Parts: C-alpha cells; structure tokens; sequence
C-alpha cells in the first residue's frame, strides 16, 4: 500500500559531496528524491508517459530482457546558493536551477 | 567502456502486452529503450540535471540509504496505430503521442 512512486525526503551535505570547495552556504538543503516503483495498479498522479506504460508491460512479459519503467524526477525546482567567484568574492546565485524534487514520475 | 546511458533496440508487440485487442495495426514497432548507468564520470550527451548528479554523489556516500540516478527517456516520439472506434471502425490515429524514445538521459 502506497508503495508507489513519490517524492521522499533527501537532506543534502555539500561536504559530503565535495561541493563545499565551491560553495559557501548553505551547509545543507533539502533536495528531497523519487522513491517507489513502477507497477500496476499504477498510483493516479503518475502521470506515465505511453512508453513506460508500455515498457512496464514488456517487463512482466519479460523480465530478465527488459528492464522496468524508473520513478524520477519530472519537475525541479531552484535553490539559492552563495558560492566562490573566481575572483573570490562569495556571490549569490538566487536560482540555481534543477536542484530540488518537485514532482515525481515513472519514464 | 560505452556503459553508460543509451538508447537501445526494444521491439514492441501488441499482443505481448494486450493491446491487440484495441490496436489492429501495426503488429509490432520499434519503442526502443534506455539502459545503462548513471556514474562518474558522465557521458558527455547524459544532459543530466543538477539532482541527478547531486543524488548519484549521495549514492556513492550512502550507498544503501539512497539509490543511484536513473537512466530514462528524456524526450518521446510519437507513432501512427491503427485502432478500433468504439463504433467498430478502424480508425487511424496518425500521431499516437509518447510511444518510442527519442533521447535518453539520467534523471
């Protein structure tokens, strides 16, 4: 039950992935991420394209050829980070797109 | 080497999955499909987003808390069918949205 596709909580360290050379803060974000699976029943607010209806379907038929349909991201939102310029002065990128969930999906 | 995320052949019948039954042609079509991984270092074409690439880093800290990126359709193309009208007539549908991958992309 409610084992589907979703978006999931996913705090973000920049040490912890080598970001904090570049960036000044904030020390961590919420990125959040896409968890679940891909099956039917599918959840209503999927929004599936055709092809990973279809492709669901071939990996039942099939499942050691074909893989299944992934839930990912199909919306991001910017965050705000203060960063290094090169010339060093800490500067605010106010959108820095494509960084945070903001719907999930199965592609 | 070549490991990454591609498009690749996945041949599609309808009655496979069916979808004979409201699809009289054609019998079969090329979806394709994507497959391979989301790892560094990326292939130059991945067009990942900034999430995709922040989770994979999270991936390799957290290996069992948080999943990898996911190699997906990023743009779809459509294919024409021939299908039943719920008349009975066949009717073509000329551009059928969404069924075969264009280009992939880890998301």
């Amino acid at each position: 039950a409610g084992s589907h596709c979703q978006k999931t909580s996913l705090r973000v360290n920049f040490e912890d992935i080598g970001w904090d050379s570049w960036i000044i803060a904030p020390k961590e974000y919420e990125a959040y991420e896409c968890k679940g699976g891909c099956f039917f029943p599918l959840a209503d607010d999927v929004t599936p394209t055709k092809h990973a209806i279809v492709q669901t379907l071939v990996h039942l038929k099939f499942p050691t050829k074909v893989g299944k349909a992934c839930c990912v991201p199909t919306k991001l939102s910017p965050i705000s980070v203060l960063y290094k310029d090169d010339m060093g002065v800490p500067t605010l990128k106010y959108h820095y797109e494509g960084m945070s969930v903001a719907e999930c999906g199965c592609r």
